[PDB]
């Protein structure tokens, strides 16, 4: 036993200095929330870890059974030096392990990355801790249990008034600190945070350090016009949908212990936009930096983690991670592709590439330079959602198909459900996830949601198109050859006010013409035939600002007569108004691969009154409230 590897420095300072292990223990929640300045190697985290796995295998009926751990480092390391770093603590290899494997890219922003089996959620920041914490989210505010208030030695530039003023606004009530050391204008930044201040002596040698205690709430400035509210149970959630989000919000919730049930209006999950045999997954960038390519960022990022992880626990569906390429092909789309380039982007998340390039990799002329998504591919979201869907079931959701919500109506502390002629049944909270169909309620039809008919048309391979290797991207899409069934899909008609899902001849020429008209200098493309016209058909649910829509869904009446008054008003002010217990999902347009995984894992924390994984113009950004609050927030 020596001191050497830091290891139990480690656990003096910052587990036992808030507590730790006892406090598992004792702890009142199913969950523990803790937050990190810095990260570095994730030996702070990794020692939590290996503890509170520990305290789970002596302790499994304790209320306590999920770690969330916040986490905010400016200079992220690569797994590499993670690797290096981690050879001095052999002890805490697996869970090292784990971690590396699934380190994410340098990309500023948030990254949610769940571990254990769904136990622990690591929430990593990377970005500068100064300009980033006035950008928090409310969900984050009283929600702390304990800080691990770490970094370099107070060079000075971290300890600051404004991380402290921070620190203490996401402190629970009893929640605690603990850092290594004592320098006085960090002890007096401390207590004029809010916090109680306990000097102590430090491990071994040298220094003092400092513990606290938060022993009151701070009741700071929030934005109630965009709140975010829970669920008051989750012990009895119906979720109206059967597509792909669906399923994911399921899964999510499913995590957190909630007990849910899918009515889905058709014989078979995936009968709705979620039934293609390829759907293209890319990010949707712009190089301005708003809160619609910061969501799709961490969307895309956190959507292909997931999928890996089912495809590693044996969870089966075709695709293929073999890259995006979204061409140049015009004036416009050059453009834009060029303005997404003046953002830096590691080459790992997408690279500027020219016609030769695109070319090489594509095994084909591309005909024009663009961009590549070496992580981005297609996936055949049937399969997917069908197989998250029974994943879903396994695990304890009950599924009635065929039944289509006809009526919604609240009642004595439950939503009253009628379908089309099955029982009527009755639940606590209930979630819409129904896609197009989703602003067809009293409670849902102030809300800008659009319906968009497109086709896909499936098309046989040929040796010349087999030898593609990327989804190429222009005024459309076209797949390589799903070699389970030696076809492809190329599309897709964008019908807006259109809902009929009748196979059109025109369209399925147009998804061929698309492809021949922006591709004109090549000739490959001719090889395309759709004259088999075998094609599917769907209704995509496009919202205006191309950002989803998740969360309450929020009382209209109720929100013009208590915010005619907000803008005089930015005082305290009241939350949101919603319908009581009603939650929502959708809006995910031609993208929804993509955003999908990141709104359900959102929708849950949110009805879990969680910590969320966004910034709030981010959330705000999203909220199905957004385009009314925007207007009364000038007027
Ligand atoms: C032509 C086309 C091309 C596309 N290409 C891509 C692509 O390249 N990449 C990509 O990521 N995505 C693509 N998409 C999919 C897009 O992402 C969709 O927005 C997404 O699949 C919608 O998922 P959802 O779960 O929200 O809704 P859906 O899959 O439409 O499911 C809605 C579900 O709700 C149910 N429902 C509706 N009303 C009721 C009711 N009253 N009672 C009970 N149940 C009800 C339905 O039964 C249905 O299962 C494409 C979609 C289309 C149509
Ligand atoms: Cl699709």
């Amino acid at each position: 036993f020596s001191n050497e590897d830091g290891l139990e420095e480690t656990h003096h300072v910052f587990l036992k200095g808030n507590g730790f292990p006892a406090r598992f223990a004792s702890h009142p929640q199913q969950s523990c929330i803790f937050a990190e300045t810095g990260f570095g190697t994730g030996l702070n985290f990794l020692t939590l870890w290996r503890d509170f796995a520990l305290f789970r295998q002596q302790s499994p009926n304790a209320t306590l059974r999920r770690l969330h751990y916040i986490s905010f480092e400016k200079y992220p390391l690569h797994v590499a030096d993670l690797a290096s770093a981690h050879a001095r603590w052999p002890e805490l290899a697996s869970f090292a392990e784990q971690l590396r494997a699934q380190w994410p890219l340098p990309l500023a922003g948030c990254h949610r990355i769940l571990l254990a089996d769904g136990a622990i959620t690591l929430d990593l920041w990377f970005g500068d801790v100064n300009t980033l914490l006035p950008t928090l989210d409310d969900s984050l505010n009283n929600q702390v249990d304990a800080w691990f208030l770490d970094g370099f030695a107070p060079n000075p530039d971290m300890w600051n008034e404004q991380l402290f003023n921070a620190m203490a606004r996401m402190t629970r009530p009893g929640g605690t600190f603990s850092t290594f050391t004592a320098a006085g204008f960090v002890r007096r930044g401390l207590q004029q945070a809010g916090f109680n201040v306990t000097k102590v002596k430090g491990f071994g040698q040298k220094r003092e350090m400092l513990t606290g205690t938060l022993p009151q709430q701070i009741h700071a400035p929030t934005a109630p016009w965009y709140h975010r509210p829970a669920a008051t149970r989750c012990d009895d959630i119906a979720i109206i949908g059967g597509g792909i989000v669906s399923a994911l919000t399921a899964l999510a919730l499913q995590r957190r212990g909630a007990v849910v049930t899918l009515y889905c209006a058709d014989a078979q999950p995936a009968q709705g936009a979620s039934g293609n045999r390829q759907g293209a997954l890319y990010p949707l960038l712009n190089g301005k930096n708003d809160a619609l390519e910061t969501f799709f960022t961490s969307a895309f990022t956190f959507a292909r983690r997931q999928y890996d992880q089912l495809l590693e626990q044996g969870i089966a569906f075709d695709h293929q991670w073999c890259g995006v390429s979204q061409l140049a092909f015009d004036d416009k789309s050059r453009g834009k592709i060029e303005k997404m380039l003046h953002t830096q982007w590691p080459v790992e998340f997408a690279e500027a590439m020219s016609r030769e390039q695109l070319s090489e990799l594509a095994g084909l002329d591309c005909a024009h330079d663009g961009i590549h998504y070496p992580a981005g591919g297609w996936l055949c979201p049937s399969d997917l959602t069908h197989a998250l869907m029974m994943l879903a079931q396994q695990n304890g959701m009950t599924c009635h198909y065929q039944h289509e919500l006809q009526r919604l109506k609240r009642i004595d502390s439950q939503w009253q459900l009628t379908f089309g002629s099955q029982a009527a049944k009755h639940h606590a909270t209930v979630i819409l996830a129904t896609g197009h169909r989703l602003p067809e309620w009293e409670q849902t039809h102030h809300l800008p949601l659009s319906a968009v008919r497109g086709q896909v048309s499936h098309i046989p391979t040929t040796p010349v198109l087999s030898q593609l290797q990327q989804v190429l991207c222009y005024d459309g899409y076209l797949t390589p050859v799903n070699p389970a069934n030696q076809h492809h899909c190329i599309g897709a008609s964008y019908q807006r006010g259109d809902i009929a899902t009748d196979f059109r001849l025109t369209e399925q020429q147009e998804n061929r013409e698309r492809l021949l008209r922006c591709l004109p200098q090549v000739s490959w493309p001719q090889q395309v035939d759709v004259s088999d016209n075998q094609a599917r058909c769907g209704v995509r649910c496009a919202i205006r600002d191309h950002l989803p829509m998740v969360g309450a869904v929020p009382d209209y009446a109720a929100t013009l007569a208590q915010y005619q008054d907000l803008s005089r008003r930015i005082n305290d002010i009241a939350v949101a108004p919603v319908w009581p217990e009603l939650f929502m999902v959708g809006g995910l347009g031609s993208r929804g691969l993509c955003s999908a995984p990141l709104v359900a894992e959102i929708l849950a924390a949110q009805m879990f009154g969680e910590p969320l994984p966004l910034d709030a113009k981010t959330l705000a950004a999203l909220n199905p409230n957004r385009f009314w609050i925007r207007k009364l927030l000038k007027g």
